């Protein structure tokens, strides 16, 4: 992710200690994800916020096998976090514990775990009779304009995501939908998501030709992505591009304007809205507003 003012150095943002919170009076539960230097791990805050709160949050660390520069990038995340502000539809920032120890970033708990997993389990639970309740149409519409609210949300302060996908997407209570980005717990050296690119491990099929080519990163790139998340949602969480193997020849064909196909329960309009997200011109994209007007109306009905 990168906030434009030309980027801000994040590591210049200032840390506000009106989220100081004691490490003590967290007691931690079980691991929620982990990469190689970092991991969130579930845990009961006693007496957080105005409210004096006792509530299960999580909360983001550095692993011992993590060095400075981890440091540096988690510091970078709770700055970032306390500078975009809040929003129903981003995972938000709780506290974080910055004396007397490690860094620790502290935000919601969201008790349905990630969009992709999520639909991914309830297709096999939608399944299983034959082989609560069931997803309807509406509820991919609801999950897709939550989505797209939170984007617009972090458009509206000038942050580029880049990595936008159902995996980056929560769902709290009331299978609430919240973008964030999981950073430094995924283990993206051995996940089949991320495709070496350079130095660098990038989510390729995810990303927008300019992006990968120019390594230009935009609003509008992140409306590609989110094009690609909305295939995610629409087919309960396919792989995108299934079956094909990164390569110059998915580069070339990619810019070349090939698309994927309308997964199985996108209705038209909404696999217009994914073409339209993926035109090979930035600026003919839609921008998240129109996304969310359009969805705002497609959801309620
Ligand atoms: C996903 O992103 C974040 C996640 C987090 C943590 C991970 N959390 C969870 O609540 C959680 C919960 C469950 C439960 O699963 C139970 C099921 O398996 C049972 O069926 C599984 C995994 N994670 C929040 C912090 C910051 C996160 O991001 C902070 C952030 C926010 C905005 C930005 C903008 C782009 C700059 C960057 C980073
Ligand atoms: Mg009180
Ligand atoms: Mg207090």
């Amino acid at each position: 992710w990168k906030i434009i003012e030309t980027f801000i150095d994040p590591t210049q943002l200032p840390y506000n200690e009106k989220w100081e919170f004691p490490r003590n009076n967290l007691q931690f539960g079980k691991t929620l994800g982990a990469g190689a230097f970092g991991k969130v791990v579930e845990a009961t805050a006693f007496g957080l916020g105005k409210e004096d709160a006792v509530l299960k949050v999580a909360v983001k660390m550095l692993k011992s096998t993590a060095h400075a520069d981890e440091k540096e990038a988690l510091m970078s995340e709770l700055k970032i976090m306390s500078h975009l502000g809040q929003h129903e539809n981003i995972v938000n920032l709780l506290g974080a514990c910055t004396h007397g120890g490690p860094v620790l970033v502290i935000t919601e708990y969201c008790c349905y775990g990630d969009l992709l997993n999520f639909l991914r389990r309830k297709a096999e639970a939608m399944l299983g009779p034959s082989l609560g309740r069931p997803l309807e149409l509406r509820d991919l519409l609801h999950f897709s304009s939550q989505v797209a609210q939170g984007m617009a949300f972090l458009a509206s302060k000038n942050c580029i995501h880049r990595d936008v996908a159902a995996r980056n997407v929560l769902l709290t209570n009331g299978h609430v939908a919240k973008i964030g980005d999981f950073g430094l717990a995924r283990d993206i050296m051995n996940d089949s998501n991320y495709i070496v690119k350079g130095n660098a491990r990038l989510p390729v099929k995810w990303m927008a030709p300019e992006s990968i080519f120019d390594c230009v990163y935009t609003v509008q790139s992140d409306v590609w992505s989110y094009g690609i998340l909305l295939w995610e949602i629409f087919s309960l969480g396919l792989n995108p591009y299934p079956g094909i193997l990164v390569n110059s020849k998915f580069y070339k064909l990619v810019k070349d304007g090939y698309q994927m196909a309308q997964p199985a329960f996108a209705p038209k309009n909404i696999y217009s809205i994914m073409q339209a997200c993926w035109a090979l011109e930035p600026t003919h994209r839609p921008t998240f507003q129109q996304i969310c007007s359009f969805l705002q109306e497609q959801a309620q009905e």
